[PDB]
């Protein structure tokens, strides 16, 4: 009767951007100081892109006190502790960002970032020199797609830290609600799936899902039931804006529902200045709850029209 | 023996960019709906350039929650709600805000601007028409150099809100601290001035004062008092980047001396995108401390060079 793990290779042709993950393997090869200077390399050309719409809605008093004791350290200090953030390292600082949301790991980085292009913390030393190793997984970051590179950088942020404040989750107002229009797709649940999410509806939408339920995220294992799935929209998923274009539904054993979706998403981290590709899979069960969603980072624009079996 | 009336006028020909607070003048006629999409339009063409180098410094989780309880309202609420802070209204949102300091007012707008362009909350009405004042006033803006604008812009918000959390000073490591030099002066009460200004330390700032000392910023009334002056220090003026370039001395009556010093000053709010042409006025007493500094925000490069009487 279906399990989250045959749900998963539901539309199996969908082409992914594995080397997403594929990179963000390279890099976890690397030295705490080829780490922190490649992603600084990498970010200082698409650094001035990020938005503080993300913000403001994690909230940063508590880590920010950090972010100002690493401001008062000298310039070896500050480099000790990104290399024990980049090692992994058990140290009382790195526990503390190890036990961090996602976002708020981010805003933590984007603030040193800058105070960092403005001398108030430690710049990465002027004539470091990034290993042949390193070199090679930069080059391979600078070629890759936007919606791809800043998923890269992402992940390789919230890994930081030694692995052991709640975000204020906002709904929309009702007058200011879109809805989406998906070319081949009329089901509520997959329309309101998406109308909730881009209004920040949690509640409601988990309310669409199975009580066993699971979603996975690009390149990640299926998170599994209401409670994890609610705790992971709330803690990370809000602002986000999904821009369906077109999906075909297929029938499936046992009265269950196969439906995919292809369009575009973009982040509030970026706003409207990076449009990831992406493809959501669905399995609805015969009440047309979901059971399984996947969504999945596109290999490139061509796969937005990809809707064969 | 010399007043802070009397010392204000040192140095006359120091001619400042005395349109800054004309155009400040004109704006506070504006009717608030003008004011509001003045300053959106200003913004679109220098919005990207402010950075984040400012907050993290100013603690926000407090206005952070009343920028959320914005962000739930109806796009009617929410233009209710700046159009209250514009007109500098008696309601409790805006009650708050006008407690809060210079910093948090700007960050909760330079936040609620990235949230707006985002459609996260309530762009400026797309077929609204700026009166015939207000496009005056804004053709004026867009004619100033960037130094000028972007004061127009902090004033024009600070002064919001109806008027009736402590920032995280961080003094330098040591290691790190720089030491100016300027052109013709070696006093050390204005060299170590502008190091422990650039270093944000302010207790051993606060000590080259006399104790009725007093501070006048750009278009400013003095400061008086070490109390208030530190006060000044701390929640205003930290992460400034003070870049004098020369400077002249001159007796003045009763043992004082009167240095005039021109250079450049750029804030964390725009780092080195922005960098104002400013001139400092010195007047020291005859145990060589500053009884009275004041801050000029210059008309032009061209007085960069003014240091004749
Ligand atoms: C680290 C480092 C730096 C700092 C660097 C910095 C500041 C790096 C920061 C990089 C940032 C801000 C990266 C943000 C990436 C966000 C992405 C890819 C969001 C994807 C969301 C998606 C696809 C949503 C998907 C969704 C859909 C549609 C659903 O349907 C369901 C939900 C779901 C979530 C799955 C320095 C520069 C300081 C140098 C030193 C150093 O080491
Ligand atoms: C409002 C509004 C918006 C928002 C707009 C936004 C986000 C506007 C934000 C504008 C910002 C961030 C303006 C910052 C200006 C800072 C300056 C001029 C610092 C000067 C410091 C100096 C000269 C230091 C001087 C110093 C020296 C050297 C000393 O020696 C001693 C100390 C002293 C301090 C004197 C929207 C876009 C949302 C539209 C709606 C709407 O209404």
């Amino acid at each position: 009767s279906f399990t989250v793990d045959s749900a998963r290779g539901i539309f199996p042709n969908t082409l992914t951007a594995d080397v997403v993950p594929a990179t963000i393997a390279r890099f976890n090869q690397l030295n705490a100081e080829d780490q922190l200077a490649l992603i600084w390399f990498a970010y200082l050309e698409m650094g001035k892109t990020i938005t503080v719409a993300a913000l403001g809605a994690a909230n940063m008093q508590f880590a920010e006190i950090t972010m100002n004791q690493i401001r008062q350290m000298s310039f070896q200090e500050q480099t000790q502790v990104m290399c024990d953030l980049a090692n992994r390292t058990d140290t009382p600082i790195s526990r503390a960002y190890g036990s961090w949301t996602a976002n708020i790991k981010l805003g933590f980085w984007y603030q040193l970032g800058e105070w960092m292009a403005q001398g108030i913390v430690a710049p990465i030393p002027s004539g470091y020199k990034l290993s042949a190793n390193a070199a090679s997984v930069l080059q391979a970051i600078q070629g890759l797609e936007s919606g791809q590179q800043i998923t890269v950088l992402r992940n390789c942020v919230v890994d930081m830290g030694f692995d052991t404040s709640e975000p204020v989750v906002v709904p929309r107002d009702m007058a200011q609600r879109t809805q989406v229009t998906i070319e081949g797709i009329d089901n509520p649940t997959v329309l309101n799936y998406m109308n909730n999410m881009n209004a920040n509806d949690f509640e409601v939408l988990i309310e669409l899902f199975t009580p066993d339920g699971a979603l996975q995220p690009p390149f990640q294992k299926p998170i599994v039931g209401k409670d994890a799935v609610l705790r992971f929209f709330r803690e990370e998923c809000q602002n986000l804006k999904l821009i369906p274009e077109r999906g075909v539904t297929e029938p499936a054993d046992g009265g269950y529902t196969q439906i995919k979706v292809t369009g575009k998403v973009q982040t509030p981290w970026f706003g409207a200045g990076v449009g990831m590709n992406m493809a959501w899979r669905f399995l609805l069960s015969p009440e047309n709850k979901i059971f399984f969603v996947a969504i999945d980072l596109l290999a490139s624009p061509k796969e937005l029209l990809n809707l064969v079996r």
